[PDB]
């Protein structure tokens, strides 16, 4: 696809050549139309050390080379058109790179005539630009979601992005206000794993940059507020053939195929080590089994388990033909969260992996009648099953020992941070 | 011993009769001498659940019957007299209750010929009332320790409560400012372990009486400030025959005795579970395993070994004759603390333990030099070690059980709190 | 000499027991009069890590052996007695210790029949507590040296400290206002040298504990203020036999003997490594080759030369019979000050050194003039200088070697510190 044209026929010019880092933290240059054709074919240059990619100040520069299909012209500024972009290294794309080591994964599931795709919930607060509070004061009782009041009120910032989506060709087609004060969520159209996570990431991005031109603030961290529900990032998940068959449609229970059961088996089988790629930061913790909140429930795992529509477990059967994995937060990687939830499954496949049995029961009031497996209960415990669990750490190649350093990391650094709970229980000790 | 009448001739008008509850906290009653005689006979009664107990609102009363030998007038106010207390309940003493706890496995030990006699070292801040910060702002410099200005800008606070100490007869011998900005110890005698435990009740109840009345605040907390050395309580242990030698003075390596070693083998193989009592708080978890401070170390244990005068280990062995356990802090039980160590150290003794081998080396430097067991990283570990670990728990009795509910029920209020370094590194995920 | 018999005669209730670090810093432990006795005979100990000795925390304590002949009642808090204390490691004296440092060379001296005795003139500031200005917004003018309005301003502390020296038998003969506005000068009778150490310590902290309960503060810093004169430590020198004779005492010139002239000839050819020892901080070179100060002169050295009586110079000869040099600081050292002085004189005697010419010039005005070595500019110089002079190194032993590696570590601190000037003169590059 010839950017250079593109830029001259659309208006464009600047393009954001953008890669996401092992945080997930967004880097992009600015280039200049005229420069776009050069850079296209030979990459834009970075020092890969100052990002979050595990390399040396010593190393010669990485290349973000774009992806011309991804190309989106900023709906909120036109002028400006961005790319996705795999990060090479000496001459081959950098395994360290979370969209190189998803697209490794999708590459070998495709080998199998396997192809992933999923649909992403992404749901997000908007709060003061300071932090310090949700953006909207009138937004306060106890069971907000879904709240008409609260989410016209915010008609303007969402209507603004639901449209873009449209225009996109995203297929967005629900927005509302969720069950925490200040809370919301817009869904679109599922999708080929890798077109997902380009959405993905630049929807973060969006959301962000509109909710700014607003004055106003968006977040994705996972709890933010201890006593209100947190962010979520559920996937709902589906394998299908290059003929465009779905593989996990079925006769079995709830109408899923034995390869549904057995992709789910893999999810199973490594929720240990995945919950630290798809819960990665020390406050994902405190979205997975949390306390009760305000609206009579915290609607995330708590245990390594599935139900059918039901959402108070690991994973939720919501229709036939998908499941819904319900463990990821917004911290997710975009790229690495697939990739992680892809090697597990295709593990699950391959080993004809049980699931084991479905438990139609509300987990948070009946987790005791039941001898349930619970999910790591912080990020350090979490990052250790990453590491002993070799079928992820493999599928994901150097990109998991370099983010399993990068979170031990965060962990020592929290571990040593004194909290206001400490000196108010500990000081007349 | 007459109370009434020593309440006459010393000029007392009140008692505390005083009982230290699972969680360190002294619960008293003050009562006017007139009712003492009655008091010391049938003891004090209280609703054993508004302490930490772990009683049932329902339960009958418990008594606390006081130990008339323990008696202190208050030399702050020597009209008030001060008396340690066995909690009973149902006519026997009540096994939940620390000093109950303690003098049961001093009885076990005794009927061995065998007397554990400790001192303890109980550092602690001097800080603003609010908590905000240490008392003294010109106390600054990043080697504080042993500082003479410092000490003396303090001198009338020190002096008064050593010289109380002097007429108690508890043989005070040296005060001085600690490593930490703000942090002071004072020392005395070592004892038979049930009268250190009670002067050891006593003298934090001391230290903070008098602070306040010079308008200050003292805290025993274990790591009240992240980057400064913590409060550590070192014991410093030796066993006894009635006849009055001590068993820990031998021929072996540094003066030692098999006896001491196989001891020191009790403390070393027990040490996960002596974690949990010894390191109570989530904050102790701060004290252990800490970053290095301004000063250049903390002082205190990271792993499960010992060394000779070397102040870098769980274990120093500071002179001959004796072990100095270097693990508690500030917040330890003052009976549940050498009540737990006791119950390690005989099992030591009893097995012929062997403690391994000694590391002559700065375990802060050279920790990745040798192979050595980490500590317990954090309280909810350090209980689940308690718990396992049926020595420890049968020596304790219903008290390890109890106080492990209440570890267990602090960890989960603690891991719902959120802390500003989660939002401050996590908002913009 | 009986320190418990001593401490019921005269009422003293606690003793400092005190040791000076390399850094000049006091450090000192509260010991009651019960405990004097045996602290006398085996030490006080100490964690020597902690303070600026050079240890490792694995190291077995140190014990200062306080020198009963050192004894001072507080005269401000007579129940208090202090003792200045030589640092003990493993069996002997620790030859990082100042005062054992300073013993070492006197020995050597003295093996020769030597004996130096020297005076210190500790200049210091009185200022805020906050140290934002001086304690007197009244002292003001250009030249306010001997000023009698601003000496009798302070009488009240001036008089309280003089006649604390009458009473403690140092000889007092003069007090006044110094060259800058705040400053002062309170001079007392040379002595031997480890006597005068000894006072130099106790001075300090005498007048800063003075100062502080007038309400005021006293400080020692070398340049506090960039346009007013810095705080000078000027020591006068002389060696005298065990006869009682004087050894400087001649008939060249000055009234000077060659012994006199070949000790000023070891401080002059030592000169370059002497002023890493006597100008210890960074900002003693502020105080060293300063522009021209309001009231018209540094009156501090910034060459390495010497007159007759005359203030411009590195070393002054004020009367018959004694150098004075002018180099150090109100930071040097008490004890590696005279230390380093004498390893510098002893080895100009041996070699017969030949100091050169005097100069009967200003050399502020006719520096020019002629040929002079400039003095180190910089702490890292200096220091530098002091490793590759073996004299100095191999006189001060340990102690150098010590020293350096902490002076080296405050350089580098030092030098990442950004200041106001470069922001105000680099920004609008
Ligand atoms: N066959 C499929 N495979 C993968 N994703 C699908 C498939 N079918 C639908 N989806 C997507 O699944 C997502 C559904 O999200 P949503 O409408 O919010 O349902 P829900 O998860 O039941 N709601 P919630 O209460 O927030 O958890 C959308 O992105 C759909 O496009
Ligand atoms: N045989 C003994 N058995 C038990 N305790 C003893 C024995 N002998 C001395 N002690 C006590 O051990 C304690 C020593 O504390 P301390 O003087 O602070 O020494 P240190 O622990 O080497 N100092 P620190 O740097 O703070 O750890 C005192 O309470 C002594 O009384
Ligand atoms: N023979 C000597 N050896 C060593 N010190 C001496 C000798 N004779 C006198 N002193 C001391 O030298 C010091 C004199 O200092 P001082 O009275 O301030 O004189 P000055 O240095 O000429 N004053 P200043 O203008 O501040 O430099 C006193 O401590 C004297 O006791
Ligand atoms: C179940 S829901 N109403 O979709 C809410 C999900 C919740 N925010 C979560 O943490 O996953
Ligand atoms: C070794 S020391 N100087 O006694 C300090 C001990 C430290 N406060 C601790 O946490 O044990
Ligand atoms: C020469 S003087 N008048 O004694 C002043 C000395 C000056 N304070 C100095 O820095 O040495
Ligand atoms: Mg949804
Ligand atoms: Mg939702
Ligand atoms: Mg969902
Ligand atoms: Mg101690
Ligand atoms: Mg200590
Ligand atoms: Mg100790
Ligand atoms: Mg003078
Ligand atoms: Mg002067
Ligand atoms: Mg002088």
């Amino acid at each position: 696809t010839d950017l250079a044209s593109i830029a001259r026929e659309k208006g464009i010019e600047f393009f954001l050549i953008s890669f996401t880092d092992l945080l997930g933290v967004q880097r992009a240059k600015l280039v200049p139309a005229r420069a776009i054709a050069d850079m296209a074919v030979n990459g834009a240059g970075f020092a890969g050390f100052a990002a979050w990619l595990d390399m040396s100040p010593a190393d010669a520069d990485i290349l973000a080379i774009p992806d011309p299909e991804s190309l989106i012209q900023l709906p909120w500024k036109p002028s400006v058109g961005w790319l996705a972009a795999d990060v090479h290294f000496e001459g081959r794309p950098f395994p360290k790179a979370p969209r190189v080591a998803l697209k490794s994964v999708l590459a070998r599931a495709a080998g199998k005539d396997m192809h992933l795709k999923h649909g992403v919930e992404c749901e997000f607060f908007l709060i003061q630009p300071d932090g310090s509070a949700i953006s909207d004061p009138a937004d306060t009782q106890a069971k907000p979601c879904y709240d008409q009041d609260a989410l016209m009120r915010r008609f303007d910032v969402i209507a603004e992005i639901c449209s873009y989506m449209v225009d996109l060709g995203w297929g967005p087609y629900q927005n509302d206000h969720e069950d925490a004060n200040g809370q919301f969520e817009m869904n679109w159209d599922y999708a080929d794993a890798l077109v997902t996570a380009d959405r993905h990431a630049f929807f973060k991005f969006m959301v962000k940059s509109v909710a700014e031109r607003h004055g106003l603030r968006a977040t994705f961290m996972p709890k933010p507020f201890a006593h209100l529900t947190g962010n979520g990032c559920h996937t709902h998940l589906s394998m299908w053939t290059a003929a465009g068959d779905n593989l996990f449609e079925g006769d079995g229970e709830l109408g899923l195929s034995p390869t549904a059961y057995a992709f789910l088996g893999g999810l199973i089988g490594h929720a240990k080590g995945l919950t630290a790629v798809v819960n990665p930061t020390v406050n994902s913790y405190k979205r997975l089994n949390a306390p009760v909140t305000v609206s009579g429930a915290t609607w995330s795992p708590n245990t390594i388990t599935y139900g059918g529509n039901n959402r108070t477990h690991m994973v939720r059967i919501p229709d036939a033909g998908r499941l819904e994995l319900r463990l990821p937060d917004g911290a997710a990687n975009p790229y690495l969260m697939p990739a992680a939830i892809l090697a597990a499954g295709l593990d699950g496949i391959e080993t004809q992996a049980d699931p084991g049995q479905r438990l139609d029961i509300d987990m948070y009031v009946e987790g005791h009648s039941v001898e349930a497996e619970q999910l790591p209960l912080n990020l350090l415990d979490a990052v250790r099953a990453l590491e002993a669990d070799e079928v992820l750490a493999g599928g994901l190649g150097a990109a998991a020992a370099a983010f399993a350093k990068f979170k031990r990391a965060e962990w020592a650094d929290y571990k040593s941070q004194l909290t206001e709970w400490e000196r108010r229980t500990t000081l007349d000790c």
